């Protein structure tokens, strides 16, 4: 499959989008991700597209160019690679250390705190959207879901996201307003639980049960393994169901088991 210079290879990425393909670029003989969207709605991708522009950043990913032809149903948006892929997959029997835990997590507010600087909330964090670069540090992928506010949070009502990861204030059925930032806060939370854990901290195969349980089953940490206490303090905090009360990221930077 040729695409202009580049020549489409095997997927190494997938999701609701589509898929991503690695691709060689002949003009530079340099590997791409080549993230490959059909149009079935369409209005979504270019606001992606738009937010991507804007970034750059050592911990978000770096959009390189969009083939849009109007003759074909595809459309291809071309990233640097992120060359190691995700983080870690979810649920997993080897989960990572905590001094791994705490590299990847330090990554993750570094990138968050841009994102929200420059007034995105991503909306989708959770470790297979944490891919590993050349260097070994993360990068935030997959803006699909993404938004971009005016002032200094963003106020919604749309759920969207990974079930698992959603917040448990995005989960009314009145459109009630929640804000932004807590949101990316909360999936930070679930990111870090599936980090030295394997597994989401709230899990049922009904999604009316999944639902229930983020918005009103205590948060549990499982016996092993034993993590320390100030990481326990941590992902309570981040997970607290009152996004009045959750932590906030100047807060996370600062938190002693993140600092040590
Ligand atoms: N989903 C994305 C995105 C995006 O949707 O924003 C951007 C990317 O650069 C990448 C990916 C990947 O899934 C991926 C998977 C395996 C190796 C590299 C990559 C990658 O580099
Ligand atoms: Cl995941």
């Amino acid at each position: 499959v040729q695409l202009n210079q580049y020549t489409l290879k095997d997927e190494i990425g997938k999701g609701s989008y589509g898929v991503v393909k690695l691709a060689y670029n002949e003009n530079d003989n340099t590997y791409y991700a080549m993230k490959v969207l059909s149009k079935k709605p369409i209005e979504q991708v270019y606001q992606e597209i738009a937010i991507l522009k804007k970034l750059d950043h050592p911990n978000v990913v770096k959009l390189v160019e969009v083939l849009d032809d109007p003759n074909e149903d595809h459309l291809y948006m071309v990233f640097e690679l992120v060359n190691q892929g995700p983080v870690m997959e979810v649920p997993t029997l080897k989960p990572l250390s905590e001094d791994q835990a705490r590299f990847y997590f330090q990554d993750l507010i570094k990138g968050i705190e841009y994102l929200h600087y420059q007034k995105i909330i991503h909306r989708d964090i959770k470790p297979s959207n944490l891919l590993v670069g050349e260097d070994g540090h993360i990068k935030i992928a997959d803006f699909g879901v993404s938004n971009e506010f005016k002032g200094s949070d963003a106020l919604l009502s749309n759920t969207v996201g990974t079930p698992a990861f959603m917040a448990p204030e995005s989960l009314s059925e009145t459109r009630k307003i929640f804000s932004g930032k807590a949101l990316d806060v909360w999936a930070m939370g679930v990111t870090l639980y599936c980090f030295v854990f394997g597994q989401c901290p709230f899990m049922d195969e009904r999604i009316m049960c999944l639902h229930s349980k983020i918005k009103s089953q205590a948060l549990e940490f499982p016996d092993q393994p034993d993590i320390a206490e100030d990481l326990k303090d941590l992902i309570t905090r981040m997970l607290d169901k009152n996004p009045e009360s959750r932590i906030v990221v100047p807060e996370i930077k600062l938190h002693p088991w993140v600092t040590r």
